[PDB]
């Protein structure tokens, strides 16, 4: 029986911030989810700079003079200036370029730790305040050089684009920090996806490691004769 399957990704307030739908039999469709890291941050931790923005809103910041469709009045030169001094966050096109730089540099990157579906790793991995990653060993994925993995956790997370592919997307003042979230074989075996599972993500930068939490949940609805 085919259903309209929607895979939703939520911010930490458990509100859908991104979704993908497709007509498939239940528990057969496991697409790479590509939410933007900054969408996870919508209405999230203050670091990212999107606290006041709602799910599904637009990237903040002025248009870059280097935008693909041309330069508009009020365009910022800054999308093209050195990223050296900037904080990796989501409030302008250049801060997001900086965020892309951090998520891609071999010495930095980001790592992800499981929420409530974790075992007795509660013991010190912490709550949402530590983005479930209070200590090393808590992370089960991410793009960082020690390549953390797990045989029980439900997802792998990486950057979806390389910086060369992301640079003009950020200069077009579009969301340009996409994650590529793949379902693992253990994840394809759980059926609790309708209640949804949560993770924390943290950048590996400056001895601070700014983070946020996000969720993944399943929704499905009938199609065809079963729709009344
Ligand atoms: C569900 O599937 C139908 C048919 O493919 C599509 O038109 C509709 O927009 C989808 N809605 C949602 C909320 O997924
Ligand atoms: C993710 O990467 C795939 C493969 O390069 C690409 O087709 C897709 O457009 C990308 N999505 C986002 C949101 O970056
Ligand atoms: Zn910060
Ligand atoms: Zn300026
Ligand atoms: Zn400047």
């Amino acid at each position: 029986q085919v259903y309209n399957i929607t895979w939703e990704v939520t911010n930490g307030d458990r509100e859908t911030v991104w979704a993908i739908s497709g007509n498939h039999p239940l528990w057969t469709w496991w697409p790479v989810l590509t939410p933007d890291l900054c969408m996870l941050a919508l209405s999230g931790p203050p670091h990212w700079g999107l606290e006041y923005q709602a799910p599904y809103s637009s990237p903040p910041g002025p248009p870059c003079c280097s935008g693909s469709s041309g330069s508009s009045a009020g365009c910022s030169r800054d999308c093209d200036e050195p990223l050296t001094s900037l904080t990796p966050r989501c409030n302008t096109a250049w801060n997001r370029l900086k965020l892309d730089q951090v998520t891609h540099k071999s010495s930095e990157g980001f790592y992800v730790c499981p929420g409530s579906h974790r075992p007795r790793e509660a013991k010190s991995c912490g709550g949402p305040d530590s983005f479930y990653c209070a200590s090393w060993g808590c992370e089960t994925t991410g793009r960082v050089y020690w390549k953390p993995s797990s045989s029980w956790d439900y997802i792998t997370v990486d950057n979806n684009l390389t910086t060369s592919q992301a640079v003009q997307v950020c200069k077009d003042n579009k969301w340009c920090n996409p994650l590529a979230i793949q379902f693992t074989n253990a994840g394809k075996q759980v059926t609790s996806w309708t209640t949804g599972h949560y993770w924390g993500l943290r950048l590996y930068v400056s001895g601070r490691d700014p983070g946020l939490t996000f969720g993944i949940r399943l929704r499905y609805q009938n199609l065809g004769p079963r729709v009344p």
